[PDB]
């Protein structure tokens, strides 16, 4: 029992494995995954990877070097340097989800092996009807962005397809949108080892407030088969494995987490650009302005779904605070619960769970208020002088 | 005794009950009012809203199919924009306010239990004379607010009636000013509630010091009745009752503030842009001014309205972190009241008492420099351009 | 010996008295004063204000009333509401530090009876040389200041001489400038207050640096009479004394100092942009050129005297709990004096001494980064339109 | 044995010894070099960096008197401002840094003394091999920033060859590259006086988790000579050093270190300011696009590496925080070691290890993202006017 993954955490894990984001092997185990690091997936993550991104420096030079009135997706001089900067970010955030995937699942099984254990200790993570949702969920999500990017690809080919060069524009493209989908497919990911680490958390909280209910395989479906006392300790020490584990998802995904957010700063800041400048001077397509809202959306669906699940891991780690709390107000004052619950209170203010990619940030919906009071004040200077 | 709400919190709520923000039937006690969940209010509310909302829609549309000459209210593209995306987000407060009524009416009684039962130990959390002069006070925001509503609809209807086309813009823009009451409505709600909350943890503050004191049913109008070991150990119990009780207020009204904050922001930036507009091109109307200043004024008051009381809850928790270092310096060192003190000191430092609408943001005075400074950024990027 | 007020604090406290913020009446002890609230001196403080604030607004509207070409202070629009808005910002700083401060000052005497308890127990607050040096530096503040003003007013009165309105400009600033030195006697005030109180904290922590030294009324001049076991506790009363007294100083100069931080950012933002105007553009006069330079010195002068002495504050919090910490590493492990250290920790993270005025900031060298952070932005923004 | 400094730490040491920022006296030891403060290299750091300054100031002046068309490095009279701000900032950083290197280097044996202590209880600081790469990576940021200044000088003179002035920029320039190369041996200096303190306080790390190991002079090279109850002692008492440690370097580099982050402020505002304005224009110059492209690389390097050693001590004392955590949960529960992490826990909460220069900012990767959030800033508001 290597790993021994499962629920939609491993259903991202199987779509990501053919993008190259999860160089796994996958043993079903008729209720879930064992997956190991192969070799073999590692080699094909790394050479398609590799060229996909020569595909895309390879077009985009194609697409710069043919002009400025020829070239269908890039107008102006402005148009070459943004667009590459575009195409230059997406490759550099492919690049470092597919080369660094397997060592990021070297540390997803380091970690996985505690979560099997506090999921022993707990029971479960998920029921089968949410477990369900969250796939289903998921594979609204990625087939929204497929539909999505395919229909760019599509008006953009059929856009050029007027002046002659309908296969250039796909050859120079399609590794592009590649990428797209491998980096969209590396935040689902993310998102989703977040989501099941805060379903762990959920639970380690249900289980500190069924220990304060005292109604007497700490946790079973209610009801509680230790004494609080021994109880609290072993919630301690689950608490600290799943602050451990937050911290090596975070180490994973603090590189990607933080291209991706230059990104988002960087799409939230041209996309709505460009589709305001198509507004005012003139529309004169419905097709594109129909595309340049659905992207506009889609960015802060992308940044949404990196922030969102440390916003609730946060909230859950507040909670497990308030529970904290409770639970010291009741209890027997001079008791060894008691201390128990003072030891519990010091890991508490010690240390939290939050994710901080790099350092150079926190994931939390105050971040993504500054990052739109950013994008509107450059969109506020930039628009103002056209 | 379901609820047995009173005092200036129920004048809002029952205030509030014909606006849709409280669809609770009031039961009088000849001293408070026992409210409790009506469908028949829950279903007049959802109808009023969606009839304001579809009458607010209908509206706009009309103003903005009219024309741009014709129209009075708005005179140019930038403007029927901006007029536009103020009708909407006023609409999806009022939406947010009145279709989620039911659900936080519901907490309200969850939590206003509790705080019967925290009003018990303590006793009463109003004089009279302060119960009529916040009573007083909300009624004369709401007239001031009224009057101005009806004098800018009158001035904005006789300026129309020029052209002939006076019942036009009442139909057009009775919907929008409907729901311009029931957004300040809403807000003076949770002004309120926030202040009944204060004044609350402003008793367990006094009764803090009283125990400090050691004079010697915890508290009575001072002395104190228990011994000061099991004071503080109630006194804690009641806090973690009233930071409960804060966090079900911020839950239930945390959509509602963010969309008032960003209302706030969009009005800050936009009223005093064309105040200043209608100055240094040409004024030629004292009632256009006046109304635009008295609508500035409007909103700094709004923006204050909402910030206020969770400054002062800030500055209660502040003030019971004061109170428990003075009681940690005094009393015996080694006896049993050092250690409640101790745990009361741990629970002030896990949990503290504030408002963080949807964690977005924290409000209080800091948040409204910041709100005054980003206003300041793009009026001063605005104004300098004409 | 209702206050016993003296050194540096209550020199400031005697030139203010006649400016009108500090309605005292001095009785020297001969090594001190003894200061009592006098009505006369509030009486005559109100009439003060109130006829240079009646003098100010009459010099405003003379300058406004009378043109733009024919004024010399105001050329232009812009530059007439710029001007108005500085002259009724400094009025309403002025206004704040006279009519608020027979208040201030009995909340002064309220924590001064404090302050002297914990000096006697310590034992003085600064030597005669240190005391004569800090007087010395307020009188080399003030004369500075004093010198700007005459320098300003003679320069402004010579070059209306020329038109022959010689008098009025003087009739209509004489109040102006009156104000402008009781704003900034209010703010030398503030600041060695504020000062007195820091180096309070500083002997407070070297007290506990002594008893730390365990050499063995708690303080002499060192050595400890007390054992250190309640010494600790002796400490940890006048630490808590310490923060209330500084909070007093907060809640007393919390309006004051906002108003006066706001008029920091409105000069500092305005000065250097006429001064950059008057250099790319044509300079055509050396005086006027000097006096925009020493009135920008000035305004960063008068910030520095705002946030230095909180910064200091700060700096000696942070000094007394790496004291402790370094306390609590040595003594014994089980005895009695851990426990006093531990009720001393708690009681450091608890609360901590801070200037934040109002609420809205806190005094500290962050915030003038930030402050010069948003005057930057602002003459980024209005200097390359010209 | 004075302060037998060694490793990377002293080979910066010696060559910042001739550029006058750590005037000591070295005395080989055959493994480290024992360092004493001398007179001689005190007086020839000052004459040298006066005499540095003087030219400097004298080249600046002979550069700006001669006019604008004549002189190649400054083309306009805004050019012409900039240019005196980086020469004069870049002088005042190297003034602080050579005027105030004699103290600098007192607090450095005093420390150190006391680092050489901590370093006899843990054993060891850096391997020889990771010595070597350290010193190695110093010698290649030391080169390369030599090259570039080299290769600017040459481009700068050989660029006012054509008109015959080869040797007046090289007269005016020479200081101002030697006062260059000062600044950035100054950056080196502090980056690796932090690294080895960052080496130490991880070695602490590592014995706190190696006491939590239970293997059974403290460490050694792993294993536990004392009883864990004392070690946590010994460890508190380290972690104390090192924190005292931490604020004398803080102190010490706070002035150099904040005027250091406004040369990189304005220097990443104006170089890529002028990159792009001889980009959209005309480019005409291949080697001035590179050279300011290197240039903006070299100041990115230089904030990089003043912040990046303080962000891996921050990460440091995190990772300490988790591993008390680890250890908290373990360990008997009444015994003697709980109380010993208890005080220790109280240790980690007072205080942390941080750079804070001057108390204005911490230097960490936040910071990095204000400066460049700020830089664009300028830069999106600049570019676009042009």
């Amino acid at each position: 029992t290597p790993c021994l993954v499962g629920g939609a955490h491993a259903f991202i894990l199987k779509i990501s494995s053919f993008c190259g984001l999860a160089p796994l092997r996958f043993e079903p185990r008729s209720q879930e995954y064992a997956v190991t690091i192969s070799k073999g997936k590692c080699f094909y993550s790394y050479i398609l990877v590799t060229f996909l991104v020569i595909c895309t420096i390879y077009g985009l030079v194609a697409e710069i070097g043919v002009g400025v009135e020829k070239s269908v997706r890039m107008s102006s001089r402005m148009s070459q340097v943004v667009s590459a900067c575009d195409i230059l970010v997406v490759a550099v955030t492919a690049g470092v989800g597919v080369y660094g995937a397997p060592a990021r699942m070297r540390t997803m099984l380091s970690y996985m092996e505690n979560i099997v254990a506090v999921d022993r200790e707990l029971g479960r993570h998920h029921s089968a009807a949410t477990e369900r949702k969250l796939c289903a969920l998921l594979l609204l999500i990625l087939l929204s962005f497929t539909i999505l990017l395919v229909d760019d690809f599509c008006f953009y080919a059929m856009q050029a397809g007027k002046t002659g060069r309908q296969w250039e524009i796909v050859t120079n493209y399609a590794g592009f949108y590649f990428l797209w989908y491998i980096v969209m497919v590396l935040e689902l990911q993310f998102a989703f080892t977040a989501l099941s680490l805060r379903a762990r958390l959920k639970l380690f909280n249900e289980a500190l407030n069924v220990t304060a209910s005292q109604v007497c395989f700490v946790m079973m479906k209610p009801c509680l088969q230790v004494p609080p006392c021994e109880a609290v300790g072993r919630l301690s020490r689950m608490r600290c494995t799943l602050c451990e584990v937050t911290r090596h998802i975070a180490d994973g995904y603090g590189l990607p987490l933080v291209i991706i957010l230059m990104s988002t700063l960087l799409h939230l800041i041209v996309t709505p650009y460009f589709l305001i400048m198509e507004i005012i001077v003139s529309t004169h397509r419905l097709h594109f302005l129909v595309l340049q809202f659905l992207w506009c959306t889609t960015h802060l669906i992308r940044m949404l779904v990196v922030v969102e699940p440390c916003h609730y891991t946060i909230r859950e780690g507040k909670r497990t605070e308030d529970i904290l709390c409770r639970l010291m107000t009741l209890a027997p004052h001079g008791g060894v619960l008691s201390s128990r619950l003072e030891v519990l209170s010091r890991l508490l203010m010690l240390q939290n769970i939050s994710y901080s990619p790099l350092g150079m940030c926190t994931l939390d919906r105050p971040l993504m208020v500054t990052v739109l009071g950013a994008v509107t004040t450059y969109l506020v200077i930039l628009i103002q002088f056209q």
